[PDB]
């Protein structure tokens, strides 16, 4: 396995170092670590033996100051929902929470910039500044749980991705604490500002192996006036990929989510968590989501895309939605097959960005590949940006099922020049199949910027770069 | 200020880039005498050896022997940027992109486009319009300008509130490090989350770090409809509120909001022969949306402008869908830059402000210099905050120099704004990122930096302070 590096361990005097620093926030009941310590898909555990709840950023400051001289390893944690084992520790890390740092800075009403601490829960933002009629620029299925600085730390992608794009643009700065304590302000709450290196982009997506993330400043989007949801069944992937296709064709710059799901998808969902489905039993489902400011344009539009789609026979059976609470029912059926799939048995996940033409390839031939052996197999996700969820159920882990499904997948992926992660990111599980997707003198130059900003590597060990 | 300790070019330089790339060296002190030349006209560099590769690994050979000799290079695109950083301040060597002007591929469902650092924006808007895409950047300089210096400078422009950053919208580089090694970031996927996102790195980062060589980037579709309202208005405060309007009222279709004021229109009338097409305002608002229906867009509009003129936000206003009155309309905007380049010396402040102050400053210089200057002027992309600030004079004077500087960048540093919204820094504005960046910041981009480029080849005296 992994061997555990020369780091020191947390002393009594670092406890009451930790004491003097964050006055309450030191957690070292070994019953109360359980929870930190197990990941979401509960399949790593680690042994750490501390856990930090700062509330501010110079606590973080402090303790990682403290941390680097002691040469003890820290492992940032937020609301813990990552997929790829960068949440855990390996050892005996510790663990450093920002779920006491929860406080809204401010809020301006005309620019929409929002400036909030790491900690701070995306439902909870949402519904923030949704009371100033404005939307977070991402939103997820773990939105209840996950902290906006887990978000930035993993350049997550989510389900408005599609309109809002990346982090990589939306977020407009950022408050880091460096391995050291160096509390580096990059908090430009500016829609522009080209005055020397973007330096906040190196930790978009650095999963806080090159700095703890404290204050985030994000571009909000407004609230759209008008918000519609259909929810189509379509008779194949390539019905699918053409409803894509006109639209795009016909929706246009209103478009604000296109997700696909698979008939085990929605019988999984149905089956444990008890969703009906609202529209006949088809091999695939796409949930198409709009939103401008214009009801009467948008149904429009909406009308005749979908008398174009049920007329060509792309569409077999739809239904579309504006009642929120309706809304929301058709929303939960694409955003809980995640949950149904852990609810099935032992979990295998993939994320792969594939070519759109080919992105359910992989998924038919898994079916076939595998046998019995799989209980179930499905394909699902972000069709519009290329990114699918690949996901197999068994009744309990082998090694057998894992041998056949490992290198084949990350070998199809890169024979198709796709990505093995395409949005949750690397952590421990992927940190040695990324010569799949990018090459040794990048992995190199990641190394390096590393070695400048964590020389020590007390920030997140074991991850998210190769051995 | 000083020249750094570099090596000279001797003959055996020469022959060796004359073995690299043969026919791209060009040493005619007359034929060197326009890319030593900045696009302001205030910056003149003593190179003798251009170099003009083709390919990357040509690159790459280059920025090998160079690492070997310890010869300073300059990279150079289409030499439109305005901050001093695209021509030598002594004897650095120019390495041109001008030949590296191929497309090497477009996905025709995607819209990734993969091209040459060297390709110029202008045509590369009409190959993916030939396909029915648009670049998600459009710049007055168009003309000249290249995507490799768009991407290095992280430019915005003019459709940036629609489609954003370069940050947001490249999704892939090769980039020619200092010492010859190719990094390889050209990605062609909407999504990769495999590591860190290197590519960001260059991004802005003016040719200090890296020579970008190849550019993959997402080309939004071309729009079925583009409507241009010119809009006259009595002041800033109608002109903030239309701004609030049209986003009320536009909302997703809204693809530009530009503003100008009075000064503005009548140089851009005397220096380059333009006809207003409203009547004279002391604002005007270019706004532009781009939808895929028509009539939508058409009704949306219809009920905006009603309303506008209706509450006394605009006086009188023109529309136009017609491809060629919507370049007129546009060319009012885009060639704003040029007619003051004509009226004499220009200080030039592109500053990141609050939009509800924006104009504040033109009005306070207005004040504090009378009649010391001949114009001062505010205009620019008011929709992402950012105010290109300008004044004329007839001569350059110390004087007015010591009344704009650093007055200009306290102010802005007490709005807790950019004193270099988009231009970027280059060699003109090394020393006053400290109203913008506090000290960790730029000692961290010193790090990285020496991290890329320990001997600092690549562009010297930029981009960092001193
Ligand atoms: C039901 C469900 C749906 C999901 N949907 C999506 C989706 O649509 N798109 C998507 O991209 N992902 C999705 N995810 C996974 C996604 O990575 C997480 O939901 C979220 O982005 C991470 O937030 P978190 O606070 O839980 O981070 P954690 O799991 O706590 O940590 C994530 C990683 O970042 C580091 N980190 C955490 N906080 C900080 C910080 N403040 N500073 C520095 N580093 C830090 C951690 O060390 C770890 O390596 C989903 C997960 C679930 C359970
Ligand atoms: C009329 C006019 C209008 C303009 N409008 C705008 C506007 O709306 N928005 C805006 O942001 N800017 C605008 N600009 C300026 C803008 O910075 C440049 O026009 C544009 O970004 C591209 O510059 P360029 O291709 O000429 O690069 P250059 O001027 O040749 O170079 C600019 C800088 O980038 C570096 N560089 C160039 N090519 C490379 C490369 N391949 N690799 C690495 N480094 C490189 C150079 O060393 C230099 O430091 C305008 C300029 C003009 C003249
Ligand atoms: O569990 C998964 O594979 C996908 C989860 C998440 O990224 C989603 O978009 O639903
Ligand atoms: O020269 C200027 O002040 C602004 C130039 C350019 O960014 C423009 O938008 O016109
Ligand atoms: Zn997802
Ligand atoms: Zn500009």
């Amino acid at each position: 396995p992994v061997r555990r590096l020369p780091f020191s361990t947390v002393s009594k005097q670092d406890l009451a170092a930790f004491e003097r620093i964050v006055p309450g926030g030191v957690v070292t009941d070994p019953e109360a670590l359980q929870a930190p310590n197990v990941d979401w898909l509960r399949t790593l555990r680690g042994c750490s033996k501390v856990l930090l709840r700062p509330r501010t950023s110079e606590e973080v400051s402090h303790i990682l100051r403290h941390c680097h001289e002691r040469n003890l390893a820290v492992n940032p944690q937020g609301g813990n929902t990552g997929m790829v084992g960068g949440s855990v520790p390996v050892f005996d890390e510790i663990i450093l929470s920002t779920a006491r740092m929860n406080r809204v800075l401010s809020f301006h009403s005309v620019s929409g910039i929002l400036v909030c601490q790491a900690g701070c829960v995306l439902e909870e933002l949402s519904r923030y500044v949704e009371e100033r009629d404005f939307i977070m620029p991402l939103d997820l299925g773990a939105k209840g749980s996950c902290h906006i600085g887990g978000n930035v730390a993993t350049n997550a992608g989510g389900l408005r991705f599609l309109r809002y794009g990346s982090l990589h643009g939306t977020v407009l700065g950022l408050e880091v604490v460096l391995a050291d304590g160096t509390v580096l302000d990059c908090l430009t709450s500016l829609r522009k500002d080209n005055t020397g290196y973007d330096l906040k982009q190196l930790f978009i997506g650095s999963e806080g192996t090159l700095g703890i993330i404290t204050t985030v400043s994000i571009l909000c989007p407004p609230k759209p006036r008008a918000v519609n949801v259909a929810f189509l069944g379509c008779p194949g992937f390539a019905e699918v990929l053409q409803t894509f296709s006109t639209c795009k064709g016909m929706l246009g710059e209103i478009l604000s989510a296109f997700e696909f799901m698979d008939a085990v998808c929605m019988q999984l969902v149905g089956r444990h968590l008890h969703l009906a489905s609202p529209v006949q039993e088809s091999p695939f489902y796409v949930l198409i989501e709009t939103s401008g400011s214009n009801a009467g344009h948008d149904a429009e539009k909406l009308g005749h895309f979908l008398e174009h789609a049920l007329g060509s026979g792309l569409v077999t059976d739809g239904t579309m939605a504006t009642d929120q609470r309706k809304v929301k029912m058709l929303w939960a059926l694409r955003e809980r097959i995640t949950e149904a799939l852990s609810r099935d048995g032992y979990v295998y996940k993939y994320d792969l960005s594939l070519p759109v033409e080919r992105l359910y390839d992989i998924v038919t031939d898994l079916r076939a590949r595998l046998g019995p052996h799989a209980k179930h197999v499905v394909g699902y996700g972000h069709l519009g940006d290329g990114n699918l969820h690949l996901n197999v159920t068994a009744e309990a882990f082998s090694p057998s099922l894992l041998a056949a499904l490992e290198p084949h997948v990350y070998e199809w992926t890169a024979g198709q020049q796709g990505s093995v992660s395409a949005e949750h990111g690397v952590g421990f599980r992927k940190r040695d199949v990324l010569g799949y997707s990018k090459p040794p003198g990048a992995l190199q130059l990641m190394q390096q910027l590393k070695a400048l900003l964590d020389p020590k590597g007390i920030l997140n060990p074991y991850k998210t770069l190769p051995s």
